[PDB]
């Protein structure tokens, strides 16, 4: 429906708003372009590998590529809901959030193209637990906001997207990439991309913390809802992590070749740490 | 609802898609930051003016500030509709479109703040015709896409937003700013912003041409709909232009002071030219 008026005609941007400040930082720190990354060495690395070694890296890339695409599509309802609420500074920031995720989709798709696996269907490495999070729960929670923008709905959406998908899974994925391939000296272009992604992710997670905390600040009983929604998704998080771990343990040729002692118990504890850490960044009071 | 799968897992980005190419150009040409513009001379210019001269520049700024804010909010339904249709490259491009409009909102709001009119309510310079376009028709046409993404609905939305608001009014506004203030040597910061806006606008209009043409290409009877929707809005376009012209003719102190022979008949013909020119960029066949 209609606009009743416009904030930048009646007044100005709220220059001191936390999300205006986050928007300003995003513009300053968000200049990187996936089209500038040199993937030539990645191509050679991947070709050098045996078929067994080649397969090793793909489950993780499969999880990220679909994840970036899901979040690019599924952030749009949040931008709409906050826009309808007149939260202009949040919307300005969210334009940087969405543009970041677009570059993340682009970065992984360029890597796949470059190393010669674009024609390969990597959906085979999404198990039921992954599908429950990314094919179902994420888009359910975000799309709800089109018809229900209650504090309850907004907390559930920020929890699944910013605190679980980004703050638990994506963060653990970046850590895993560096623990495995940065050590091996493999895929320098991909690891350059991962570093830029991990920098962007910082702002995405901070938006989710801001959003969940400002709702909790109104009524501390929303804190219990946050914790509950975090716990509801945990079985699928660890169920996916456990599935990737088993794939990893079954095809170890890459680790042998490159002298990597991949401690899967250390990666598993990192996921658990991330999850608990995100819980602690929200204050009940 | 759920994702059935993901294009960048099954395959890759369509690298040859026109909107992927437009997205790539947006990243290359879209680096400018309103926070870097030096408005110090603008502040001094505005303070130097008499109250009568001060008032001269504000109707145009009022029209732009509200316009940028409306389009920042009202592009979100188009991104959603194309996302739901699986048009991934269009969505990637649209993240740059939305982020551009956010910077446009920011740029005018920084100028208002800097010259000392942020506290002034400029809604007084929106007449009924302006309100019909920006407070009503624009958001009606875009929001429709949430429940009706038929070719008819998508053509009406691209027509009002890209071909009328951007391709006719915004373009004519940029031309007007340069005809008046660039001549006077006034407001260098604002005119630097206008140049960056006008560069961005090129891509926005090209998205609308692409969108309307790909629908017309399917069925040439959609051409008649395009023309009809262009004509429906014309009375409000010229009605706003005529209102600004009369304000201009009533307070001429700025033009006298700075030796500007502001040909309002030339600006009016420029609007008419723009409108007819946009019609001609769509081919029936
Ligand atoms: C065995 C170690 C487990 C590591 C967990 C790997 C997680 C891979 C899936 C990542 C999903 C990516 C979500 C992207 C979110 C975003 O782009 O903001
Ligand atoms: C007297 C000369 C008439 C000139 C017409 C001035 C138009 C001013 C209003 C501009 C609306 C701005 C719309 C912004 C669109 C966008 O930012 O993409
Ligand atoms: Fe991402
Ligand atoms: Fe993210
Ligand atoms: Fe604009
Ligand atoms: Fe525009």
């Amino acid at each position: 429906v209609h606009h009743d008026g416009f904030q930048t005609v009646k007044a100005t941007i709220d220059w001191e708003h936390p999300m205006f400040k986050l928007y300003e930082k995003a513009k300053r720190n968000g200049k990187w372009n996936p089209a500038d990354i040199d993937f030539s060495q990645d191509q050679k690395d991947f070709a050098s590998l045996t078929s067994e070694e080649k397969i090793s890296a793909l489950p993780l890339v499969a999880g990220f590529s679909a994840g970036e695409e899901a979040v690019t599509l599924d952030i749009l309802p949040m931008a709409h809901a906050l826009a309808r609420q007149g939260r202009l500074e949040d919307v300005l920031f969210l334009t940087t959030f969405m543009h970041d995720e677009a570059k993340h989709v682009e970065m992984f798709s360029r890597w796949q193209q470059a190393v010669g696996i674009g024609q390969m269907d990597l959906s085979v490495f999404h198990n039921d637990h992954y599908k429950r999070i990314f094919y179902e729960a994420l888009p359910e929670a975000m799309n709800r906001l089109y018809a229900d923008d209650s504090p309850e709905a907004v907390i559930r959406a920020a929890t699944v997207y910013n605190m679980i998908v980004e703050g638990t899974l994506a963060e653990s994925g970046y850590y895993t990439f560096r623990q495995i391939y940065k050590k091996a000296g493999l895929f320098p272009g991909l690891l350059q991309g991962i570093d830029y992604l991990n920098m962007d992710e910082g702002r995405h997670i901070q938006f989710g913390i801001y959003t969940i905390q400002r709702i909790v600040n109104e009524d501390e009983r929303y804190y219990e809802l946050f914790i509950r929604y975090m716990d509801e998704l945990w079985p699928h998080v660890i169920g996916y992590v456990d599935y990737l771990t088993e794939l990893g343990k079954r095809q170890q040729q890459l680790a042998r070749t490159y002298a990597l002692e991949i401690d899967y118990d250390l990666l598993r504890h990192y996921v658990i740490k991330q999850f608990n850490l995100r819980k602690k960044q929200i204050s009940r009071t």
